[PDB]
């Protein structure tokens, strides 16, 4: 279809200086009256004036109070309004339009829409054009004066960006409010909300200027008591940006608003952040533990955009990673500091190495700054976001904390109030880098390849120790696989954070150092290394790469036990698991294909199993860490290492491994499950929505992981423990009782009990839906059909749709049924959903991303469903672009 290219970027021939809106909300229509105070830029060459405007019903068009007429001075085709150049003035002018739109039937949740009884907007990326005409792109920065009117009884709270400057009554039971947002902004940061909303509020005093900021968080009345953690997390985010970056908030007021129907997590509209209710609302008796982490990171992320996205914005959409990667990095820094648990960093690594590495070896592979797009919407990707953040975090690793803060400050100062590009950020970091090296010839020109080159680098190692010289060498190689974006791949600037562990006593042998690999290969030599070390490589996960440590399992075990760095310990464990998984996978696959009547499996390493026991029995070791060591790598991590994957054979492989370990450790697992109870489920802070003990949350996580293992093993009398756990007041515990009960006939009683506990809270019923959807059940397909008919019905709430289907698609055995019925079922949902919400339909395609990694029968089934979906008449441009790229047609 229509393809935009990065190299084709040109500034506009026009400038929009001021936007003055009247948004008049009525029962069956919203009327939008808009004045744009415009001018011609220095780049103008007498061209037609072309506005974006999608699905708008025009009442009137004028320029300087002169009415323009369809077919004579303009054309409109439901996408673009063209004003012929003859009637475009040559100096300052006022463009006026009035259009009609229909929030009430906008089920796509982009533009102006209705979520339950709340009228709300979503404008990023290209939603403003669905409200009114605009040059709808992020370099068209302007100031906004916004009046909203509505029925007073139905819509008493009216909000738009900035200072509320007047409130007034209107005949017929209506009323209005006017806002002035003094900060120049692109139109994707416009927002408006109208509803019967309740709030909590507080005053925050900024650290340096002592500015008073009123903080408001809003929801529908039913869930006002679920707003407190959000408000606290906002106070935390504000203090962190002050403390780490020196950044203060810059309006007198900041509103956060929860709505039930939202396509993603939240949105950074200036002074008016709008959230999926699942990422703003919690209470301890009606939310699982993970809701608290999600709210903290999502509130954080939107707050951090106030500088990284708002005060410094994007020149064009190809720069998305500049705000999202950098904001993800700020959010992860925030989250690591607020949680103070090593699991937080690990969880970011886990997400990258599963979901993002898969994307990066898929036909969807792109660099973090793409070269082209059809729907910009399809480039809000784990690549742009999570690889983006790892790339932004490497600057911190390379520079250190003080020179990182210096380079960041150069960036944010220089480009304040303006657009920026990835080059501008690298330029700023390069200034810091020269200062740190004390050499004005040092440069970061090689660093740009992190923005332009797709694919995951493979970093491999060889070691040599000379005992006479006490000298140790690490020889390092990097390789990125050629792909459709580059047929030849260049070496990157890869920072390798390293230590060296003495295997005799388990201690540190050097001060930690960062090796700067800039070539295809290099050898780093260390002197005064008193015995042969074991290397601790890529500490903290210091670059976004496949690590081939070339260590034995014996050396990996010593790192798991004695290394200081949590990532290296975890990764060493991960590698032991992977070696075992690939070996047994190959054993089962050969036996299956050869139709063998007998064959052998390589047992799980017995010293590894002893090391897992020793960690678990250590009462001073971290409980979150322990939950990571007893869990195999995720399926989407594993698939990155297998071509032609038989999912059945993998499910058999994983079961054998877990069985082998549990045959040794179940008694330890049980004993720990019981000993952890007192501290794990202690009710300190249970009534305090302003404080969360993350260490204690990790103890519950560990208890629940162990309970799953023991349930699946049918450990004696474990059902009793399951029934007791179902009575815990923590929903994390009592929903776990449901999933782990899948292995017993009590499942359907716990299904009904947990349903009853869940059904009167919108968000809790959604967590119940996911718990059911991921239940390890033989009858999962009949359970899905029960969810559809009894609970989902014909809901258009993306949270409901996502809750029912996505966890099921991670069921390795059932979703990949060799019949293809899983693939068919999800395809039908995608196509159904695409007729009203193209964005959500494409999110539901995620399970197909690995199609060309599967065995050839499963490839064929997925491929047939994808081509079928592509044959759907009126398929959205979103879904079509996605499926065309995914099936190697584009
Ligand atoms: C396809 C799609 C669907 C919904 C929303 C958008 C605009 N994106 C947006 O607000 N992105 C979030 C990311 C989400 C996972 C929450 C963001 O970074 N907000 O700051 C897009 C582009
Ligand atoms: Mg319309
Ligand atoms: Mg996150
Ligand atoms: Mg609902
Ligand atoms: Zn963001």
């Amino acid at each position: 279809p229509k393809i935009h290219y990065r190299k084709d970027y040109k500034p506009s021939g026009f400038i929009i200086n001021n936007v003055t809106l009247n948004i008049n909300i009525h029962d069956n229509e919203t009327i939008v009256r808009s004045v744009l105070d415009m001018d011609i830029s220095k780049h103008n060459v007498g061209e037609d004036l072309v506005f974006d405007g999608v699905g708008l019903k025009i009442n009137e068009i004028s320029i300087n109070n002169k009415k323009l007429v369809e077919g004579e001075e303009y054309t409109y085709d439901n996408e673009f309004l063209t004003i012929f150049s003859k009637f475009v003035p040559k100096s300052k002018f006022a463009f006026s339009s009035e259009v009609i739109i229909h929030p009430e039937t906008n089920y796509a949740l982009t533009g102006l829409y209705k979520s339950k009884n709340i009228i709300v907007s979503q404008c990023e990326a290209t939603g403003f054009r669905r409200i009114t005409f605009f040059i709808d792109r992020p370099d068209m920065m302007a100031k906004y004066d916004v009046t909203v009117t509505a029925d007073k009884e139905k819509y008493p709270v009216l909000l738009s960006n900035g200072d509320k400057v007047n409130e007034f009554e209107i005949p017929g039971g209506r009323h209005g409010a006017r806002f002035n947002d003094p900060h120049l902004k692109p139109c994707y940061l416009f927002a408006v909300v109208a509803g019967d909303l309740k709030h909590l509020s507080a005053t925050y005093i900024t650290k340096y200027t002592k500015k008073k900021v009123e903080l408001y968080v809003f929801s529908e009345e039913k869930y006002v008591s679920k707003l407190q953690w959000a408000l606290e997390c906002l106070k935390k985010s504000m203090a962190f940006d002050e403390d780490y970056f020196g950044l203060e908030y810059d309006l007198s007021r900041l509103n956060l608003v929860a709505v039930s129907d939202f396509n993603v997590g939240a949105m950074e509209n200036k002074g008016l952040n709008i959230f999926n209710a699942n990422s703003l609302l919690a209470s301890k008796k009606n939310s699982i533990d993970f809701s608290y982490a999600r709210i903290l990171t999502v509130v954080g992320h939107e707050y951090f955009h106030n500088y990284t996205g708002n005060r410094v914005t994007l020149r064009d959409w190809f720069q998305l990673t500049l705000k999202e990667g950098l904001t993800v990095h700020r959010e992860n820094l925030f989250s690591e500091e607020m949680t103070k648990t090593v699991t937080t960093r690990l969880s970011h690594v886990d997400l990258l190495r599963s979901v993002q590495f898969l994307e990066d070896s898929s036909p969807l592979s792109h660099p973090i700054r793409p070269e082209s797009y059809v729907s910009m919407e399809n480039f809000y990707t784990t690549t742009v976001y999570d690889k983006g953040s790892e790339v932004m975090r490497m600057y911190l690793t390379i520079l250190g904390e003080e020179y990182y803060k210096k380079g960041f400050d150069i960036y944010i100062k220089k480009n304040d109030g303006n657009t920026a590009t990835c080059e501008d950020f690298n330029y700023a970091m390069e200034q810091a880098y020269k200062m740190k090296k004390a050499d004005n010839s040092a440069n970061l020109n090689q660093y740009l390849l992190w923005f332009s080159q797709s694919g995951t680098p493979h970093v491999s190692f060889k070691y040599n120790y000379d005992a006479e010289k006490k000298q140790y060498s690490i020889h390092v190689n990097q390789y990125t696989k050629p792909d459709e974006n580059q047929k030849e791949k260049k070496p990157l600037f890869i920072p390798i954070s390293v230590g060296l562990i003495n295997p005799e006593n388990g201690k540190e042998m050097i001060s930690q150092t960062t090796l700067e690999l800039t070539k295809e290969s290099d050898t780093f030599v260390f002197n005064n290394i008193a015995v042969k070390p074991i290397p601790s490589l890529f500490r903290g996960f210091s670059a976004p790469v496949y690590i081939e440590d070339n260590l034995t399992d014996e050396e990996r075990i010593l790192l798991l036990k004695y290394d200081s760095d949590a990532f290296v310990r975890y990764n060493s464990c991960t590698n032991i698991y992977m070696k075992q998984i690939l070996m047994n996978y190959n054993e089962f696959l050969k036996a299956k294909n050869e139709k063998l009547e007998s064959f052998n499996l390589t047992p799980v390493n017995a010293q590894f199993i002893d090391a897992i026991k020793y960690l678990l029995e250590d009462p001073h070791a971290d409980a979150g860490f322990k939950s990571y060591i007893v869990s195999l790598p995720q399926d989407r991590y594993i698939i990155n290492f297998v071509s032609n994957l038989d999912t059945d054979v993998l499910a058999d492989t994983k079961e054998y491994i877990y069985k082998q370990i549990g045959d040794k450790l179940n008694d330890v697992y049980y004993k720990m499950f019981k000993s952890l109870e007192a501290k794990a489920d202690d009710l300190t802070y249970f009534n305090d929505e302003s404080h969360v003990d993350f260490d204690q949350m990790n103890m519950r996580t560990l208890r629940n992981t162990l309970l799953s293992l023991l349930s699946k093993a049918q450990y004696p009398n474990i059902l009793n423990e399951i029934i007791e756990h179902s009575k815990s007041p923590y929903p994390s515990n009592w929903l776990t009782s449901l999933s782990v009960s899948a292995y017993f006939d009590k499942y359907f009683e716990l299904y009904d009990k947990t349903y009853k506990l869940s059904k009167d809270d919108e968000l809790l019923l959604q967590e119940w839906l996911k718990t059911v959807s991921r239940s390890d059940r033989k009858d999962i397909y009949e359970i899905l059909k029960k969810l559809e008919n009894e609970v989902l019905k014909d809901s258009k709430n993306p949270n409901d749709i996502r809750a029912v289907y996505l966890p099921f698609t991670n069921n390795l055995r059932r979703f990949h049924d060799i019949s293809g019925k899983g693939y068919k079922l999800i395809a039908e949902v995608i196509t159904k959903t695409d007729k009203f919400n193209p964005m959500v339909a494409t999110q539901l395609c995620e399970p197909f991303k690995l199609w060309n990694k599967l065995d050839t029968k499963r490839q064929e089934l997925m491929l047939n469903e994808m081509n079928t979906m592509l044959q759907e008449p009126n398929i959205s441009n979103n879904l079509k672009e996605y499926l065309l790229r995914l099936t190697n047609k584009l």
